C-alpha cells in the first residue's frame, strides 16, 4: 500500500529537503501542488534544469513525485467568459501537461472541478466542456493522465476524495475501474480544509474496507495544510500513525 | 497533434541515447519508443544504475524528444505462463523492475510485446498461470500509477490496448473502433498475413489510409510510433526518412494533418 503525504502537509525547503523529509516520516511518496500562487504557478516555467534537478532528488531519495494536485484553474477557469484568461487556463494546463512528462509525474488531478462545474451557469458549463475536450486531447498526445473527483478516454480518471464524498461506498465501487488515486482527509458537511483526522464524519475504516473488497491497489495520498502548524512534522506523523491505524481495521 | 515516434530497432545500435534521441529530432520525430527485448544489452537497462536512469532523463529533457513507451518484449524468454516455477519468478521480477524503470525515467507506457498471440496458442494450464502473473503484475502498476498495456484480442485503469494495426490486419477496423475508449497508442507497420516482422511499408496486406480514417473519425488523439527494424540497415537514417513520409502521405489522404 503506497502512502503519500501532500506537499503543503510540509515545511515551506528545495524538492531535496521536502523529499528527505517525507522519506523520515516513512512516506512513499509526496503529491505536488501547482495552485493560484506565484511560488507555486513558477513550477510550470522552471527552466530544464530546475526540472532535471527534481528529478534527481527524486531519484536519489527514493520518494516519488507521482501526482500534481492542479488548483491553478481557480484563478484562471476554462469555463471564463474573459476570452484571454480562457486561454491562460488552457497554457497552464498545456504546461501542467509537459511539466508532468519532463520530471515523470504520472497523474495530474484537476482540483475543484467538479465543484466549478456543479456551480457554473450553462453557458460557463459549455466553455468549459470545449475546454477539458481539449485539455483530454493534449494528455492522449503526451499520454498524461488526468484525473477528477467524482470523453470516453483513457487518459481521464477519476481521484475520489474520501474526505470530500463523506461532506459513500456505492460511489467508490460503481468509480472503481477507474480509480487511480485516492485523497485521505478528514471532513465537516461544507468543511474541506483541515479538519484534523476524528474530528469530522468520514468513516475511514469503511472507506478502506470498501477499497480492499472492491481491489483497489493503488494509492493513498494524505491530504492537510500543516505547513502553517506549530512543527508540521509531528501534526504529519500524528495523522501518519492515525490512517495507518484506520487501515489496519479495515484489514490492509 | 498527430504525435509520431520512431521505434528504437529503426536507428543505429548501441547506448548511445544522446545520438539516438537527436537523430529522431532531425528526422522530425516527437519521440522514441524503447526496446527491453530478450537481448543482455537491452534486458540490462533493467539493471541500470541511478546515474544511468538520470543521464537518459537528461537527454530526453534537454533533446524534448520523449520515450514515452517501452515494447517489453523479454518475456518470450521468461514466459509468465511457465510451468518453471523458477521462470515464472523470472519473469515477474522483470516486470517489477520493468514497472520500477518506467517510474524512474518517465516512460508513460509499457507495451507488454507478443502477450496477445502466447495467450492465443498458450494451453490450459499456461493460460491460468499467466492470467495469475498478469493480475500481479497490474496490481504493482497500480501502486506505481504506470500504465501497462497490450495487443487488442482485471478492470483497471492501468491496463489499456496498444493496437498494432500490422498484426491486426494479417489476423480490423471493428476493432479499432470498439478498443477506443482503451486505446493509449498505435503501432504503425506493414505486414503479410502471419509475418509480423520486416515487411516493406507497401508491399503487405494493410489497408494504411483505412486504418487512419476509422482512428482519425473515432476521435482517436493519441502517438503513433513507427515499427521498423532498419537498425541492420547500413543506412538507417535514409531508410526511416523514406517510411516517415510514405505513413505521413497516407495519414495527410485520410484527412490528418
Amino acid at each position: 500500500i503506497p502512502l503519500g503525504i501532500y506537499e503543503k502537509a510540509l515545511p515551506a525547503e528545495c524538492w531535496l529537503e521536502r523529499l528527505q523529509l517525507a522519506k523520515t516520516l516513512g512516506f512513499d511518496f509526496v503529491e505536488m501542488s501547482v495552485d493560484e500562487t506565484d511560488e507555486r504557478l513558477s513550477r510550470l516555467d522552471w527552466s530544464r534544469e530546475q526540472r532535471l534537478a527534481l528529478v534527481n532528488a527524486i531519484v536519489e531519495t527514493g520518494v516519488r513525485v507521482p501526482s500534481m494536485c492542479l488548483s491553478a484553474h481557480r484563478r484562471f477557469p476554462l469555463g471564463s467568459e474573459d476570452d484571454a484568461v480562457r486561454a491562460q487556463g488552457l497554457e497552464i494546463m498545456r504546461k501542467a501537461i509537459q511539466f508532468a512528462q519532463d520530471v515523470g509525474i504520472r497523474v495530474i488531478q484537476l482540483a475543484g472541478y467538479d465543484v466549478y462545474y456543479q456551480e457554473a451557469n450553462n453557458e460557463t458549463r459549455r466553455r468549459f466542456r470545449d475546454g477539458l475536450k481539449e485539455s483530454v486531447e493534449m494528455a492522449s498526445r503526451a499520454q498524461v493522465t488526468l484525473a477528477m473527483e467524482i470523453l470516453n478516454n483513457p487518459w481521464f480518471q477519476l481521484y475520489p476524495d474520501i474526505g470530500n464524498l463523506s461532506a459513500v461506498q456505492m460511489e467508490l465501487q460503481a468509480g472503481i475501474g477507474h480509480i487511480v488515486a485516492v485523497h485521505v482527509k478528514d471532513t465537516k458537511p461544507g468543511v474541506f480544509k483541515n479538519v484534523p483526522f476524528g474530528e469530522g464524519v468520514v468513516d475511514f475504516e469503511r472507506c478502506f474496507e470498501t477499497l480492499k473488497q472492491s481491489g483497489y491497489c493503488g494509492p493513498y495520498l494524505i491530504e492537510m495544510w500543516s505547513e502553517t502548524a506549530e512543527d508540521p512534522a509531528a501534526e504529519v506523523a500524528k495523522a501518519r500513525d492515525w490512517v495507518k491505524a484506520r487501515m489496519a481495521k479495515a484489514g490492509m
